[PDB]
């Protein structure tokens, strides 16, 4: 085809890079847990990753993008869910799951809205696998929808800011402003 | 990957790869009632997918190698579906399935590609044992992994032809890969 | 500031590429075994692919989050395979995983591999009579983690290399 090149100057975002994959690898290791139905020690890891990501933590991703982070970051943890819990609590996970697919459908007509609560409604029915460790099942929950936030801002500004620049470098070739 | 980006302006590409991710989604749904022992309900999912997806693609060339990688990717996630939800009872079925899996890596790394496919039908085939009343679900799902293989291949093939941004590895003060 | 670019074709850098992705596709099948609890023939995969591979000097950082990754996949197939009835020995192996990924934030490695190591050892534990199996799944792993830091510190020296010597040949051999 045909090939236009460019040289920009650098940004860096390695160190930003190496603190999300941390981060993903401690909520992991939380869901690890939850696969082993010990949703207290799964909770008190995610508490702590929370905590430490919003510590150390221009533009935005589209609502669309967001929101495919999100039912990933849900297929996590119904699928760790299911793995801990499926030999007691089937009919509990079956429910969390028949929400996902109406957040799946909610998010296929672009009824955004629609889609995260169906969402919410699936995390909030996985309490019942665990009644006396519901805070813990939350907090699972507002991590990944945290880590699913955090990494998209992360991928949409990693090519954002050189389609700034090529755009800008663009704009003054053609129109001299 | 993350050195390449597609612009994705021309709304009928957007609007083609969205139905490709959306129908993965709902693949990876039916496979988590499939996890969940729900067979009936795995398989409506898989059926009304595959019928979707089929019309939408109507009115609209990977290598040999490239198909059955997708395809093998295909028969791993649903083994690893069967397993969660039926290896409590059924791993006597499940051990015969993975065998047959095996196989077809074995005919892949031989560059063997049709006998590669039709072991990989035979470890499908051979999953009908976990759940005997609802073996057209359980073809159903694997139809749909398939077509799903095959859909996502041809998208990846038609990737050369719409434009893309990519990032060089810097290797050196002068010299750049890509 | 010209600007050349050298157009070269890597064969053998995509057929190493290939071998270490069939080698990952044995590997998984080995993990889909132990997943349903058939220990012995997971090992036995592991072997023949370990040695496969045999037959056929890294970055730290980057052996040792292959190294993890690796880990992860055992834990994971381990909690399938075995949950039911062995969790108190896989909770004991996921605490060892997550010493070894604050040892690896603080970077360091020494103490990474080895908690690493030991949460691979306490899997053991979940079939006693087949703890070899499962070390030869763990060995496996790191060979495979290996071989990609391997590969990714070589990667730029082939081709570099190879470019080399086809200027060589052109400047002074024709």
């Amino acid at each position: 085809g045909s090939m236009f090149t460019f040289l920009l100057n650098e940004e860096e975002t390695l160190a930003l890079e190496q603190r999300l994959d941390t981060a993903r690898l401690r909520a992991d290791d939380a869901l690890r847990f939850l696969r082993l139905g010990e949703a207290e020690e799964a909770g008190r890891i995610a508490k702590e990753t929370s905590t430490q990501l919003r510590a150390e933590g221009e533009v935005a991703p589209a609502a669309s993008v967001e929101m495919t982070g999100r039912l990933d970051g849900l297929g996590r943890l119904l699928d760790a869910a299911s793995v801990g819990y499926g030999a007691q609590s089937r009919g509990v996970l079956r429910q969390a799951v028949e929400k996902r697919v109406e957040a799946v459908t909610a998010y296929e007509k672009k009824d955004f809205a629609a889609a995260a609560a169906a969402m919410d409604g699936s995390a909030s029915l996985l309490a019942g696998i665990a009644p006396t460790r519901t805070e813990e099942l939350a907090g699972l929950w507002r991590l990944e929808k945290e880590l699913a936030t955090a990494h998209a801002a992360h991928e949409a500004a990693r090519w954002t800011r050189p389609m700034l620049s090529m755009h800008e470098q663009l704009s003054e070739n053609l129109y001299f402003q």
